[PDB]
């Protein structure tokens, strides 16, 4: 089955339901160097 991921853009609470970062009020995927939040690591790997 698919994962649970949406767009970036899409505003919400919290990241883990996004393949971004759900910040201020919107899906952002720039989180992972200067503003903490995801970091979107290549550690789901297979």
């Amino acid at each position: 089955g698919p994962s649970f991921c949406k767009a970036d853009e899409k505003p919400c609470e919290y990241h883990a339901d996004c393949c971004n970062c759900c910040l201020s009020g919107i899906c952002a995927p720039s989180t992972n160097w200067i503003l903490p939040g995801c970091s979107t690591s290549s550690f789901x790997k297979i």
